[PDB]
Formats: C-alpha cells, sequence, structure tokens
C-alpha cells in the first residue's frame, strides 16, 4: 500500500544493518544507499501504522517556506520541533540567568528531576521569545535552518540567494532541466553548524504534467526521523506542483546513512506486527496559489485512519 | 557479473523511459531516480562490454585531485576531455583571429567541412595553451571544474576551503559521520555556468574497513557518460581509501536524470547483444601515500581484457 517502502526498510535494517557508534554512543543498525519512491495520484505516504501529526509537520514546511529562522512562528502554532538549539544558543550566553542547563535534555528522558527544571527553564524562554521582540530578535533566530538555506542563500558579495524561488520560476519557464536542485549544503558553514542540513539536497523533474522530487538525505532516525521527513517532502511537492500549475507524479527519497537506533528495535517491532490501512488524501486550497503565502488552513488533510501510535526515547 | 547494473539501466531505459526534448532537440529517453552499486572488493566496473580508456580517465581525475582548473595538465597526458569549453571562452573574447568559429562542434560530427578549420582553431589553441603561458594563463583556465570545487570553494570573506581535503581528514580522525560530504553545487554561480556539475554531491561512509561512497548525480548520458563516470568515482574512492588506511567496500551510483540519447538507441542494443567477461583489477601503488601526489603510473589497471568499442554521436 503506499507506505510499504518504509516498512520494507525498516525491516531490511533491523534485519541488515550493522551495529555503529554514533555521534553518541547509542547504537545503530545501519544501511548506506537506499532509494524508495511512493506515487503521490493513488495517495499521502502519512503512515497508517503509527500516527504521526499532520498538524506539526505543515506549520513547519510553511514557515520553511516563509523563509523565517525565527523560533517565534512556531510557537504561535504551538509546535517546538526547533526549540532545543535556541535554548543552547540562550543558556550559552552573557545573559542566561538561575540554572544547571548544562546538558538539559541529555538528562531529561532519563536524569535528575530535569524536566520541572529544564522544562520550566524552556517555558519561560518560549514564553519570552512569544512576547519579547528584542529577545525574539535576540535568540529565537536559529540563522541557518533549512528557511535561510532554501529562501536566502548567501552569497560572496554580501547579498542573498533565495534559490527555491527560482527553481519554482524555473518549472514554469522550461519543464525540462536536470537543474531544478536546491541545495541546502554550505562547505563553509559546517565548521559552526548546529545540526547540519540532513536532507541535503533536491531535485525536481517535470515529466509530462507530473512533478516528482529526488531528496538526498545524508542521515535517516528510521523510527521518528523518516515518518515525518517522507510527509514534509510530500506536503512540499504537492504545494510546488500546484504552484507551477502541474500534477503529481512520485516522491522519489534517497538516503546516505539510514539507520534505526538501537532503542527503537523494540518499538518498530511493533508497528512491523501492523498491517496497513489505505493512504490518507489532501485538499489543496484552489483559489490560492502563491504558495509562500499558504496559510494553514489551505492545506486541510482528508481520511487519516491511523493505528494509535509508538513511544520513542529521544534521538540524543 | 560486477558491470551488470548498468545493463539493467540501458535495458530498463530503452524500455521505459520517456521522450523528453533534452536542452537541444536531441531525443532522451528518461528514467528519474535509480540507484546502483558495485562491490570494489570482487574488481573494478569498466565495462568490458564496451572498451573505455583508463588512462583517459585517470589523468582527468588526478587533475581534479590537483584542485588545478588549467586545461594544460591534460594536454601534455593528450586527453581532450575539457578543451571545446575553452574554445569558446577563447574564441568570445576580443582576441580570437581569423575564421567562423560560430558553432563548431555544433556542426562538426555533421556540417560543414568544420573539421578542418574548427579541428585546426583548435589544435593551434591547444597547442598555444601548451606553451605560451600567459596564455595558459588566460583563456586554459577554465574557472570552476571539480578541482576548483572539491579542493577549493570560495568563500563569501575571499579565501579558500579544501572541502575534500579536510573529508579525506575527517575520515582518518574518525570513522563514522553522516557529514563525510563533498558538495560541488554552490547555488551563487550557476547563473554564469558553462556546465553546472553533473556529479553534484557525494558522501562516504567507513564502515568496519571497507570504505563506500555515494555519489548523487542531477543527470547521466547512458551512452558514454555514465561508462566514464561509473569508474572516475570507482577510483576516486580507492584511492581515498587506500591513503585513510581503508579497504574497499561498494560504489553506489544515484542518478537523477538518468537518459539515453535517442542518437545513441541503436548502438546500446549493440552493447546488449555482448555478454560480459570477468572484471579488471588495479594496482595501487603501495609505498605511495599522500594522493594528491599520485602520480599517473601509480595506478596501474591489470587484466582489461574489452570487446570492441562502440562509434556514437557527439551529446551536442
Ligand atoms: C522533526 C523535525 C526536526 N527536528 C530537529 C532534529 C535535530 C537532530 C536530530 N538528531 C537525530 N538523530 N534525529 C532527529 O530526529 C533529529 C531531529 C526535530 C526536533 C524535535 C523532534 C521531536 O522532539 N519530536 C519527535 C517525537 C517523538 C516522541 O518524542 O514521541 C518527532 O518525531 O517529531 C523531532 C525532530
Ligand atoms: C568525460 C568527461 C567530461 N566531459 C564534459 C561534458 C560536458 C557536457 C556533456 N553533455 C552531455 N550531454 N553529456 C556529456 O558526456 C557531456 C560531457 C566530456 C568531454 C568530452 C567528451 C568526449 O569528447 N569524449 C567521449 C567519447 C565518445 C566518442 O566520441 O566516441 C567520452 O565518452 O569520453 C566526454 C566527456
Ligand atoms: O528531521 C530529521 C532531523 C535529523 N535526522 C537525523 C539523522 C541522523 O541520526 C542525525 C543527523 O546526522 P548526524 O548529525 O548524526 O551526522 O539526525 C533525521 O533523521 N530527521
Ligand atoms: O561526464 C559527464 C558530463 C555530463 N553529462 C551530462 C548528462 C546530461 O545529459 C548533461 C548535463 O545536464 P544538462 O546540462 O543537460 O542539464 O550532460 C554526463 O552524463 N557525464
Amino acid at each position: 500500500m503506499l507506505e510499504q517502502p518504509y516498512l520494507d526498510l525498516a525491516k531490511k535494517v533491523l534485519d541488515e544493518g550493522h551495529f555503529k557508534p554514533d555521534r553518541t554512543h547509542t547504537g545503530t543498525y545501519s544501511i548506506f544507499g537506499h532509494q524508495m519512491r511512493f506515487d503521490l495520484s493513488k495517495g499521502f505516504p502519512l503512515l497508517t501504522t503509527k500516527k504521526v501529526p499532520f498538524g506539526l509537520i505543515k506549520s513547519e514546511l510553511l514557515w520553511f517556506l516563509h523563509g523565517d529562522t525565527n523560533i517565534r512562528f512556531l510557537l504561535q502554532h504551538r509546535n517546538h520541533i526547533w526549540d532545543e538549539w535556541a535554548f543552547e544558543k540562550w543558556v550559552k550566553s552573557d545573559e542566561y540567568h538561575g540554572p544547571d542547563m548544562t546538558d538539559f535534555g541529555h538528562r531529561s528522558q532519563k536524569d535528575p528531576e530535569f524536566a520541572a527544571v529544564y522544562h520550566e527553564e524552556m517555558a519561560k524562554f518560549d514564553d519570552r521569545v512569544l512576547h519579547d521582540d528584542a529577545f525574539a530578535a535576540k535568540y529565537g533566530d536559529l540563522g541557518l535552518v533549512y528557511g535561510s538555506q532554501w529562501r536566502a542563500w548567501h552569497t560572496s558579495k554580501g547579498d542573498t540567494i533565495d534559490q527555491l524561488g527560482d527553481v519554482i520560476e524555473q518549472i514554469k519557464t522550461h519543464p525540462y532541466s536536470r537543474r531544478l536542485i536546491v541545495s541546502a549544503w554550505n562547505p563553509e558553514d559546517v565548521p559552526t553548524m548546529a545540526l547540519p542540513p540532513c536532507h541535503t539536497l533536491y531535485q525536481f523533474y517535470v515529466n509530462d504534467g507530473k512533478l516528482s522530487l529526488q531528496l538526498y538525505q545524508r542521515s535517516a532516525d528510521i523510527f521518528l526521523g523518516v515518518p515525518f521527513n517522507i510527509a514534509s517532502y510530500a506536503l512540499l511537492t504537492h504545494l510546488v506542483a500546484h504552484e507551477c500549475g502541474l500534477e503529481v507524479g512520485e516522491f522519489i527519497h534517497t538516503f546516505g546513512d539510514a539507520h534505526l537506533y538501537v532503542n527503537h528495535l523494540d518499538q518498530i517491532k511493533e508497528q512491523l506486527s501492523r498491517t496497513p490501512r489505505p493512504a490518507p488524501t489532501l485538499q489543496l486550497n484552489p483559489d490560492k496559489h502563491d504558495i509562500f503565502d499558504f496559510d494553514m488552513k489551505d492545506i486541510k488533510l482528508l481520511n487519516y485512519d491511523p493505528y494509535p501510535a509508538i513511544k520513542a526515547p529521544v534521538a540524543v
């Protein structure tokens, strides 16, 4: 059924992945090299075997599409996928006051009592970013995320290349190039990088009315990472295709290091004893059009009938 | 037998490729998305069904590995894979004298009589680049090729990032990152680009002594392009692996637009009536070591037993 590529991967890892020590200690079973496909005219790859939140991944996506770096947008649409970072930018400066922030989430899922001091420290700052403007302006900014990457690349003669923008106009302009590419890997930077872009590069291809997209992703967490990345890039594609007036073909995903966390071997097994239910569908607001002004109500998802959800340890 | 991935692709295109007009008019049958693998401990992917020249692709590779852009190196090791470009840089300036260069190779494979005026114009300049220094210095330079891309990325505060260099030291330093990446797509540039890097990105992965490499290539010519690209990236890998003291696992190739030229449908068929002979082998000079000073005699290839070769029209 559409999402079966992930199960064939989830299996295949558990099954022939090597034990690698990751950037922490956490065991990972790994595959290097895999490509996987989904025919978006037949449906949406939200996994129906583990409920995934659409509201969460759409808000983040649009905030990417808005060239926005500031962690505030998200806070307005109670999304918290990017906070932990701004906190290190915050706890590290000369203004941080009070406590032992000195690790916060790395001793949350097991700790101390951290969740009353890390999460109160955290809510106080998340609450601050949402109201104090000079504050927002200060720590909530994050810098180089995919929004700045995609919509305003930094150039060698001080400007800003809206790489994406230009690639959607390149589609209208002529269907055919092997050059409809939006990179997010900037070699200059990855010295001073927080989280390097995982979903390192992509490419679009028009072909007789079906748009398609290929994503090269340096690494995958096949439990928490991959369910949300397969969807983000499918919403982008439905959104990029409706802007330059096309219809939608497939989505193709290519990973460098797909790996599943040694913490998560139990929990995948749990999904693998499930048996898929049909794919959800997606209404794309048909009067609205310059996709950078898609507002959240313009992407209403229909028919999402998921299984219950599984409990992960944090990917450290 | 090792090279069978290409035949399964060559077939598969002829067989389910769409007719696309390319950047010229030339018909192409296309596949978008494919990944293909070769276990370099079992041999070398020089096609034994169409003789491919190793001498040619090694010289070019080392000149890449030397951060060299100047078309001269090549001329010394009678390689001509990059001349046509320097000629447009040459014919376009205020110094070009004499003739109708006004298209040269685009009316060579069918023309005029071009091959006496284009090829004499061309040999006169190829001969000039090899001796006139201020000349070499002038038109033979080419600029942004993979050598400048890989060994000296241009930075926003006027310097030079030896991206590759740093990635081979990252291997010695620690086997494991999902961050052993050398991009060659610089969004700033591809306005003013001659030929954008086709083999857009790659990534290495150590895993218990086998190094491996994954190449994302925006487009492929599955007749002339692909035979030489599968090898270039396998020599790099044998060369990158012997430098940071590893052994060699697989090579994985991922293409955006693989396509085979409509001119070449006859000629692939010809290869497909052949039946492979075992894979060649490769001696990597075992006293020599900082791979940027690999000289050509240090990569002696052993056992190359090819079929005869097929005749292509130029990929325009
Ligand atoms: C997403 C995104 C971008 N990001 C950034 C980000 C940065 C480094 C990473 N590192 C690793 N190894 N894997 C990741 O998933 C990851 C994600 C995320 C941020 C937070 C969450 C998160 O807290 N939510 C989990 C929920 C699972 C659970 O706790 O029950 C999620 O899957 O969303 C996920 C992704
Ligand atoms: C290689 C490389 C980099 N390059 C640069 C380069 C630039 C644009 C391109 N455009 C397209 N569509 N395909 C290409 O192979 C190609 C190659 C090359 C330059 C010259 C030759 C060439 O003249 N030699 C062919 C020989 C086939 C024949 O004529 O019999 C070859 O395959 O080498 C090939 C590649
Ligand atoms: O939404 C996301 C964000 C991150 N990652 C990953 C995969 C790797 O485990 C790590 C990024 O690579 P490293 O930094 O460990 O090299 O975080 C994902 O899978 N999905
Ligand atoms: O060694 C090389 C160099 C170039 N190309 C290609 C593939 C495409 O046909 C074209 C580059 O893409 P476009 O410029 O047509 O988009 O040249 C290869 O296959 N191999």
